[PDB]
């Protein structure tokens, strides 16, 4: 089970995951019976297969980058909370979205809940 | 006000940290649920109640060197519930630090906090 510096350093490469778009790689960092809840108020998704379509969608059109924009929060129960920003366009208009993700991990170092609070009040029209 | 908007949280998840900053506890308390939890850090164990509360509050700030700011935008649902980073400065072995956190609450139907988390350890004290 992760301990806080390992979990900020699974949440960190799960931003440098996202920001590069390897879908197949995020995918792997998930338990294979993960929920995801994104963003958090939605239905979740349950399990790898989902959240790849997930991930897929979200990124596989190219165009989004993702940074931290503050260190992760980490406990000592294998959790944790980071802050980052999404870039993306948005029918032509170049926009950020802010967001900080919550997660859980399992006793393998795999992510078994996460959770992005955002909503449209996080959107904003900004040059990358 | 009831349930609050995604703009609603955002304001008064803004608010809490105004009022953690200038040691207001008693507004801080009247923040809270009467029967709200606060786990702080998250990992520990929950305390309940308005009274456990005040009295986390007090021990916390109530040496009035506690200062907080937020460190980015306050990131809200729509269904009462919000994340934000903030920084908090206070003293650690004699010498002005700073602390990283972020806070996870749950709105209630009248606008209250139901559930405060606050995500933080060691890893996030700096001198
Ligand atoms: C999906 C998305 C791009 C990726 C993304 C969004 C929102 C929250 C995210 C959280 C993540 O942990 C990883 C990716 C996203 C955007 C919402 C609109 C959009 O195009
Ligand atoms: C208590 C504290 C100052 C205030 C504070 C801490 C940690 C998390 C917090 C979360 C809050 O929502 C409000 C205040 C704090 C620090 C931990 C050590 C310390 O001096």
């Amino acid at each position: 089970l992760p301990t806080a510096q390992e979990v900020q350093g699974l949440m960190a490469r799960y931003i440098e995951l996202v920001d590069v778009g390897d879908i197949e790689a995020i995918v792997q960092m998930y338990a294979d019976d993960a929920t995801v809840e994104n963003p958090f108020g939605q239905p979740p998704i349950h399990g790898r297969e989902q959240i790849a379509a997930f991930y897929r969608q979200g990124l596989g059109g190219g165009k989004v980058r993702a940074c931290l924009t503050g260190p992760v929060r980490a406990s000592h129960n294998g959790c944790g909370a980071m802050p980052f920003r999404v870039e993306m366009v948005w029918n032509g208009q170049p926009c950020a979205l802010d967001v900080i993700n919550v997660m859980r991990f399992d006793e393998h170092g795999r992510i078994q809940t996460m959770q992005a609070y955002w909503s449209e009040v996080n959107l904003s029209v900004r040059e990358p």
